[PDB]
């Protein structure tokens, strides 16, 4: 039982109090690759397109729970020539997914209010609002990574472009799409040189959409679908907690 | 041309507030492209320390919007002595001739043991004869200051002192301490076991060394400010921990 450490990092401009978030990551590692990865974290912060952080923080810690390794969801590239017809293909995805088409349209509504969220945004399918109540905080996910020698092999398998940004995406859609209460998940970058996002569920796995924004605007979304009776401190804590590597099996194929 | 200020902090069997040893802590001071190196500096410092391997750091960055201001290192004497009990009755002598009261110092020195597991300074009000902060295990932590590597060089080649960043460090620190008006003296030693020189500082004694003061393998450190003030504890805290300082020796 090899030991593993959740590396996260933040980077903000103006302040840490009331600032603009610049970016975000978090990493699950052996002790060994910690001077990589804290230097990939900080290079990460420090070259992003939303501009130059005044504020940083990267902390590791220990993992005391037992890792646990899944496979990566499928990927399919849905290519789409423009925003508007990927927006539409993203929420006839989620209502095939199971999504309500009512729920989502509410969702749509408030994803604009949600724009300055530094995490993911819960979204109930049974009330339709907003389940969580971090606010601007928003919820993030940790503790799940996706060693890169495994990454690499997938990429060429799979026929997709062998990107951290990707990397780093699939690994957060595959572990929060095992959790039971999750339905679905939609996902655009909130970087201005990047418009490639997706919607991600049990069923149609990772559905890559080309094109869900124009260049140069900085309105990002994370939404997750939740249908659950319990509690919602409970999925927060697995989202936030729950140790996940990503390993594809070229094996099974 | 601004500047950042940059902390690292490390511990094991948890953070420090989960009741984690104290492993490593450290603070700069610089411009931003020197970023990259500094926090690879204090990564590399907190991972190779002598008290053991953290599982837990933290990093942070932040601008300063201080100005900073440049003064002199304190004078530095070294009192070389053969065993720590000899040490310790010179620091004592020191604080003293520094301006602090016996009763002040017996007083400090019997809770001295209870403030081994204090992460930053405490401080110690001359006034009461108990301590005054009320950070209990974390301490006060100055920071945002700092000492140029090339002017430091100079300054230990004249000085006959070898170049070593524990005295870079400590000699930054105690300089800051010092100027502060309502700072009487500093106690210091180091809580690392393989490093048993100490010393105690102060405004006219300057920066006195002293070769032992505790034994090697002992983990038990000490760092003590005496407080004579008329204001509240809070500011001086905030007065430490946010007001820059770089250190620029130039020869006499
Ligand atoms: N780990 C996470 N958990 C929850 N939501 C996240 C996470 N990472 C990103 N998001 C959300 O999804 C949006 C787009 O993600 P992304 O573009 O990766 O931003 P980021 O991870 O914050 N910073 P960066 O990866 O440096 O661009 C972010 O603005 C967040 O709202
Ligand atoms: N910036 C500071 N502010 C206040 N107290 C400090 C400072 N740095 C160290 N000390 C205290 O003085 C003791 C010895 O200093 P030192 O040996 O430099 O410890 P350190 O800075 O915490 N870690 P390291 O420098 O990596 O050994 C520490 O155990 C602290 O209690
Ligand atoms: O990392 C980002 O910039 C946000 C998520 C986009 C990743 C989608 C992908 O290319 O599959
Ligand atoms: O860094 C440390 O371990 C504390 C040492 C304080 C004294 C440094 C010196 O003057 O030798
Ligand atoms: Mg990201
Ligand atoms: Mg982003
Ligand atoms: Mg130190
Ligand atoms: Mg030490």
């Amino acid at each position: 039982e090899e030991t593993f450490y959740s590396v996260r990092m933040r980077a903000s401009m103006n302040g840490s109090d009331g600032g603009k978030h610049i970016s975000g990551g978090e990493r699950l590692i052996p002790f060994h690759e910690m001077k990589h990865t804290v230097n990939a974290l900080l290079e990460k912060g420090l070259s992003h397109s939303r501009g130059k952080p005044d504020f940083m923080q990267i902390q590791f810690e220990e993992v005391h729970e037992s890792i646990k390794t899944i496979q990566p969801l499928p990927v399919h590239t849905n290519e789409v020539s423009c925003p508007e017809e990927g927006q539409k293909l993203a929420r006839l995805l989620l209502e095939k997914e199971g999504v309500s088409r009512d729920v989502i349209e509410k969702a749509y509504e408030q994803i604009p209010e949600w724009s300055d969220v530094r995490g993911a945004v819960l979204f109930d399918i049974h009330t339709g609002k907003r389940m969580d109540q971090t606010k601007e905080k928003g919820v993030r996910v940790s503790r799940m990574d996706w060693p890169d020698a495994n990454f690499e092999k997938w990429a060429l398998h799979s026929h997709v472009p062998a990107h951290s940004r990707i990397k780093e995406a699939l690994a957060l859609a595959s572990k929060v799409s095992r959790h039971p209460a999750v339905v679905a998940e939609l996902c655009w970058s909130d970087d201005p040189d990047y418009i490639t996002g997706y919607v991600a569920g049990k069923k149609m796995g990772y559905q890559r959409i080309t094109a869900m924004k124009e260049y140069g605007t900085e309105e990002g979304c994370r939404v997750f679908f939740i249908d659950g009776s319990n509690d919602v401190n409970t999925y927060i804590h697995d989202l936030e907690k729950q140790p996940i590597l990503i390993e594809w099996e070229e094996d099974h194929d």
